[PDB]
């Protein structure tokens, strides 16, 4: 089919957008589009559209013309445009009508001349839409990450002017690439940003309270400053954790559900006898399994078929129950979870156990 | 209009439900419903419906009948039912067809005979739908609240079997009424339940860290176990609070927004020089005002027209701005809030201040 000038314009702009990387590198191979001039029969079938096709190309210096003999259809020998060829990037950009976009791209590109041009061009998609101020901030941030490698600092501790956390996160992939470039690392550099926040809550009896503080929440990293505990009681439910009294030599730990598995990776938790009390449901047993995966001498409390049998009348159906296998449960815990399964996937929350009964069973287990 | 038997049944049941309190008290005044027998003309216009009306009442001992003379319409003297009268609660309940509901209501009511019958009947709406087990638990809970007045304990510390927090809350108004009854208090008793709310977060320099713990979160009640601070830096935004370094003799406190006003009620906060750093918006200044309402020597940091003037280019419009007057701001803070107002209700979040600049201004203010 005949390629009209509007169609060539569209294809040229589409190609320009498809090869933005190469053009910024000066790697323009040229674009050649055949215009497919009408056959004699088509020229005779629609004389006016064929005239329009030819007229749209007349007088262009980048267009090849050829004489076709249409004498059999009464038009005689007529010169028709056959092919557009754009050899230079300037010809493409002026033809594709993208001069302002190209100038803005080169201006932004030139602001990035401190980095490898090849890498910049390959990821043009990351920066073509940024403001010049955003680019200047980006350069400043890259220098900051090069001067403070593995800072371990929170995203907020990047003290670069105009750089707030939401902005730094939004362009993060670009920053990682540019840090990799300056470091000579492939792809994306580790920024060495931190997250901190590894926290755990502990309660003490007044005789053991560090500096007399009987209820503290600390980062896991500070646990080495404490006296080693003889007994740790980890409690999943917070309300049960808070209602318990405190005992000499016993550190009470809040398990915070599944967070228990990450918490027990701290050496503090292996230095004592670890007792765990969770929910009587799938999730409590899965947390117990994960805890023993790091501290195998973990003893369960109130997570036995005897307690289940007593308190199942307050159980509700666990709505999310999916049979999962746990490798680190003892037989009596497999028996208790199976017992919860068969009564209709029961969940017996810790809060349904009478606090005094839980205290009595805990005291029995702790005393040995 | 003639009242058919179905309509009387409906009205009797509706009345029964409307006076449930009085019936349980034996205060049944009787129900009298006039049946409005047809006039001669209506009896003649619809002979069959009139026959049905009469037939539905025939043979009932509680129905008054009267002879109407319908001879002018060819029916002669005909006896017609004129009025239903139910004098006893049994007649009403059997007629209203609510025997099972009435028996269940009295059984539940008899379970409440330990309390004033009048009060129980007046609030029948609170208990008619409970199970007998829920009633037994309620009695046990009432005895618990009578034996532990002003316990200050959390809802979870109610160690009554089968009573969990969600259940105790769902029936709470009923429990308060019953405790009031046994206490001889009008209406609803204070249960004397607590909320054990507090929680302030503190960071220390390593030389001041209690037992070497440099980042702790404690209940406000534990603050008396700490050494009195020389300087407190309260920070509203958490990310700024965490990114700051720690200084000798300086305790950094997390203000947690509006929670700062309740936190500073602790004597710990008056024992030192209290510095506050909040957001540059309406909320930060309102928190500062509330803080000084308890600790008048509170000094603001970075909440001045100089800092505003420098960082306003990162401000955004505060969308919830409502002109509020604050009594405890100093003139330079009124000037800074007014400056935020006039540039279009700006919010300049703490995270937009360069961390090193905030550190420098904080260090200047702390050093004096």
């Amino acid at each position: 089919m005949p390629l009209f000038i509007d169609d060539a314009l569209h294809r040229s702009k589409k190609y320009f957008h498809a090869h933005l990387s190469e053009l910024l590198l000066g790697e323009f191979a040229g674009l050649s589009l055949p215009l497919h001039p009408p056959t004699a029969a088509k020229a005779a079938a629609d004389i006016d559209a064929t005239r329009e096709f030819i007229r749209q190309w007349e007088g262009r210096d980048d267009v090849e013309y050829a004489i076709r003999n249409w004498s059999p259809v009464g038009l005689g020998k007529t010169e028709v445009p056959v092919r557009l060829t754009l050899n230079t990037t300037e010809e493409l950009v002026v033809f594709a009508q993208v001069e302002d976009e190209w100038s803005s791209l080169h201006e932004r590109f030139s602001q990035l001349s401190g980095f490898t041009a090849e890498v910049v061009a390959k990821h043009v998609s990351l920066w073509r839409s940024l403001s010049n101020d955003d680019l200047s901030k980006a350069v400043l941030v890259v220098d900051w990450f090069l001067k403070h490698p593995n800072s371990g600092l929170l995203k907020r501790a990047v003290a670069v002017e105009g750089v707030h956390t939401k902005w730094l996160e939004n362009h993060r992939v670009l920053i990682e690439t540019l840090v990799a470039d300056k470091r000579g690392e492939p792809g994306r550099a580790d920024l060495g940003l931190g997250d901190a926040e590894a926290r755990v809550r502990l309660r003490f009896h007044s005789v053991d309270a560090p500096a007399g503080l009987t209820d503290i929440e600390v980062p896991l990293s500070n646990l080495c400053e404490l006296q080693e505990p003889q007994v740790i009681l980890m409690v999943e439910n917070l309300d049960s954790f808070l209602a318990l009294p405190t005992w000499p030599g016993v550190t009470i730990a809040w398990g915070a559900g599944y967070r228990a598995v990450d918490i027990v990776r701290g050496p503090y938790f292996s230095n004592g006898r670890l007792l765990y009390w969770g929910d009587l449901d799938l999730d409590g047993f899965k947390i117990l399994d994960g805890v023993r995966s790091h501290v195998p001498h973990t003893e369960s409390v109130l997570m036995n078929s005897e307690t289940v049998s007593r308190w199942r009348y307050l159980g509700v159906a666990d709505r999310e129950f999916k049979a999962e296998s746990f490798d680190n449960l003892h037989d009596f815990e497999s028996d208790a979870l199976d017992l919860l399964i068969t009564d209709g996937e029961l969940r017996i929350e810790q809060e349904r156990i009478r606090l005094d009964v839980a205290v009595e069973e805990i005291e029995k287990v702790i005393r040995g």
